[PDB]
């Protein structure tokens, strides 16, 4: 299709490798550009880490409260909100928020820890039918973002379903799917991303994520004015490891996609 050629010449015109899909919920049809092909999820796995813990809390109903110490000792590399709070506590919830809007590191690996360990992440996603995602370690570690390396990653089409599902569908408890969009609707760190080649009407939700290999990456529920919403994975990485950021790609390849819709 049209589209597809265009973004074969976007990655072209790019030097790196970009990844997408598009679900449209109007019809259930899809839109994939190395669809299949794995790519380092980056911080774009909190989301799955919130999602696993928003489980736990459909038993555990006051889970979200739980106070969790931040000692300094778990800072990692980038902890804009744990920052503010070591020496004291946050909540489950905080740290969900914390790890989804400002994606903050040591928030998510609190998450890793709450669900026991990396495996506990990637259970959750088997457990809703994600069979392609993996995560392996936790922050920093995890956006190593190494050519070929399988550990961290999965494909946009995966992606693509699972985030559809867990907030569009009902892989969670209703409370738990609309506290996941609110948040992921309250990120703070997309605004050059996706959200730059959409229309400024529509409403977005959406979780970055940036890695080594100037590994770029964006994935997002939009919910058009009058309009079914639409889910958009775009995955971007390149063959440097120092490789800087490139989130015009992103934004060229929402807007791509949007011409057409």
């Amino acid at each position: 299709s049209a589209v597809q050629q265009k973004l074969a010449a976007l990655e072209k015109s790019s030097g790196g490798r970009l990844g997408v899909a598009l679900i449209d919920t109007a019809d259930n049809t899809q839109v994939l550009y190395r669809g299949d092909e794995r790519f380092p999820m980056c911080s774009t796995s909190k989301v799955m880490a919130a999602a696993a813990v928003l489980k736990q809390s459909e038993t555990q109903k006051q889970l979200l409260n739980q106070p969790v110490e931040i000692k300094p000792a778990d800072l990692v590399n980038y902890n804009p909100i744990a920052e503010k709070h070591v020496n004291g506590t946050m909540t489950l919830a905080e740290l969900s928020a914390a790890a989804l809007q400002y994606s903050d590191n040591t928030a998510m690996n609190k998450l890793i820890a709450q669900l026991g360990g990396p495996g506990g992440v990637t259970a959750f996603a088997r457990a809703i039918g994600d069979e392609t995602f993996r995560l392996d370690r936790t922050e920093p570690t995890l956006n190593t973002a190494i050519p070929g390396d399988p550990r961290d990653t999965t494909t946009p089409r995966a992606m693509a379903q699972t985030l559809r599902q867990l907030t569009l569908g009902h892989a969670l408890g209703e409370t738990q799917r609309a506290q996941l969009v609110t948040w992921l609707k309250g990120n703070t760190t997309g605004a050059a991303s996706i959200r730059a080649g959409l229309p400024t009407s529509w409403t977005v939700g959406d979780k970055t994520g940036s890695g080594d290999y100037g590994t770029t990456n964006d994935i997002a529920v939009i919910w058009p004015q009058g309009r079914a919403p639409l889910v958009l994975v775009t995955y971007f990485t390149q063959p440097q490891q120092n490789a800087e950021s490139r989130r015009d790609v992103l934004a060229s390849a929402a807007r791509i996609i949007a011409e057409g819709l």
